[PDB]
């Protein structure tokens, strides 16, 4: 038993990170087949940023201004292009390490792992959520754009992150692995709103389940609630409204534990309203909502890959 | 910026990981050189863990009693000895994946990785730390027995943890690469206290610091204290005490934030007599203790591996 915020083993992504280099700039590419990936905005400078032509910086550049190292290996480019914010350089070596791979684009609430990497080495690996507002609560420095994110399926690395950017709140922003961003973002040095940020209501019941499989019970009661109900308390405190498709996703731990998600509902609903009293749930004194539905089903049966 | 609890990319050590069978017991082992690793109760049955002789079980076994895999690969055990309480198999063949390794012994108040894994695979990789009590707070299911725990310093993989029981609180105990056990404990199925659990003072006042290098500072004040003083509100809110060397491996985030130690210790001091009064700190309402010194020096520095 107990119950962790657990990254997916990273090594098959580690045998992909790469250093590219575009004038000054060094930062992280994704190395598969014979394709690096990296953020577009390795080609500007400084001044470039606040209002960058991505078209017309690119077109100056050639095949020779982008060093590309794997280790102490240099690489060489032979054709670059640009997918809406992601640069992609073609290299003359496809990479032996590249794995069963998708991109895949995840939506608000789905978690994924970080590997955090600067100069194309692995620094470390930790799990994050995308945020309703598509923001991520990350832990990136200077040096970290192109750091990936991404979940394992089997035997298949699905990318799903890109780390390109930091707002002034301290939280990140970047792209699917076809250089779309997640949110309303653009790479330009200008004042972006993030939306409101709320809570990951879905997140917040599959946590209290995975409490109850640990033992935690105390915010068991006897009341029930309808959905529309449950939803009309829960907007008040910023949470997302609670959907019958999540209902449906939590299926699986409202069986296994035998507790109606209506039932734990109605557990949620009385910890908004009360507080928890200077009590804690899985040593937690606030209500965690970075943990999704298939993340505590994997966690308590014991999913490997 | 932003701080996460991170784990060490986890690669080097996924390719160590085998499955050790012998009987009906399953469970997991680590394969350096030509020696595979795992907890010398594999060797027992059910009835045996009351009252085991390791010594008499150990003796009645053959080589061709333990069925190791690595992957689908069959491996051939050529001997069989016992350190303390893991068990040691001398195999056909070095592991060609095999890092710059060493084995360590860690003091209570240290972190590590732990990569979780089930039959020889692994499912997920996360950060712990050794409590002040010789417990850990893991996330353990049946079958993650010989999971291991491990720091990375450059290209050196120190093992220090290998994963052997659960005590009925939910809390996890196990024992250093050679097989002595962390705290009182003994492999035997009889009821063993762990201590009292204390506080992680030092570590207290890492994230402390971490928070103020993040930009939330709030806490500071104008008191200072001496380190006695300190020690006698601390020890009252179960603390461990902090001491000269604590006080020392603080220095480098004591210059890189201008804040002294002791005037961070009156921080903390503040903070356990009158709470948070509904406020937090990096986004958590309890005050964080398991992030060492080093750990907040490296995460907002950068160091890869
Ligand atoms: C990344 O490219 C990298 O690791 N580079 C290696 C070291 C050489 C780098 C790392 C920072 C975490 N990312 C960037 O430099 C991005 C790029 C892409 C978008 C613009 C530039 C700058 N940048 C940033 O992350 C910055 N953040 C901002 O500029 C915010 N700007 C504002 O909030 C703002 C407010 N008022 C006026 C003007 N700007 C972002 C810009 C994009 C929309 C969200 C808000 C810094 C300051 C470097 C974190
Ligand atoms: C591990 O070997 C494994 O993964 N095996 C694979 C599936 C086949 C296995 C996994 C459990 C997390 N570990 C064990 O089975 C250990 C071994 C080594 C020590 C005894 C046995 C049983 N065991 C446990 O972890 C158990 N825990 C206990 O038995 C506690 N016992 C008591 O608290 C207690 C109280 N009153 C009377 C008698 N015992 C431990 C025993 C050791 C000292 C700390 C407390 C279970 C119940 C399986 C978690």
């Amino acid at each position: 038993s107990g119950f962790r915020k657990m990254a997916f083993p990273s090594g098959k992504v580690e045998g992909c990170m790469v250093q590219v280099t575009c004038g000054t700039t060094t930062l992280n590419g994704l190395w598969l087949d014979d394709v690096v990936y990296c953020p577009r905005h390795v080609i500007c400078t400084s001044e470039d940023m606040l209002n960058p032509n991505y078209e017309d910086l690119l077109i100056r550049k050639s095949n020779h201004n982008f060093l590309v190292q794997a280790g102490n290996v240099q690489l060489r480019v032979i054709g670059h292009s640009m997918q809406n914010c992601v640069l992609k350089l073609k290299v003359d070596t496809a990479n032996p390490k590249t794995p069963k791979y998708k991109f895949v684009r995840i939506q608000p609430g789905q978690t994924f792992s970080v590997l955090a990497c600067y100069n194309g080495s692995p620094s470390g690996v930790y799990q994050c959520a995308m945020r309703p507002n598509f923001t991520i609560k990350g832990s990136f420095l200077n040096g970290s754009c192109g750091s990936v994110g991404f979940n394992i399926d089997y035997d298949c690395v699905s990318f799903c992150y890109m780390h390109h950017m930091e707002l002034p709140t301290g939280v990140h922003a970047g792209t699917d692995l076809e250089g779309n961003f997640y949110g309303p973002f653009v790479d330009r040095q200008t004042a972006q709103a993030a939306g409101t940020d709320t809570t990951i209501t879905v997140n917040v019941l599959a946590w209290l389940y995975a409490a109850v499989i640990n033992g935690d019970r105390w915010f068991l009661n006897r009341f029930t609630t309808t959905l529309n109900d449950f939803n009309l308390v829960a907007m008040k405190y910023n949470y997302e409204p609670l959907t019958q498709d999540h209902v449906d996703i939590l299926g699986p731990l409202s069986a296994q534990t035998g507790i109606a998600v209506l039932d734990m509902c109605a557990s949620l609903k009385e910890l908004l309203q009360n507080g928890m009293n200077g009590r804690t749930i899985l040593g937690s004194a606030l209500l965690e909502d970075e943990f999704t539905p298939f993340d505590v089903v994997r966690q308590c049966s014991g999913v490997t890959f």
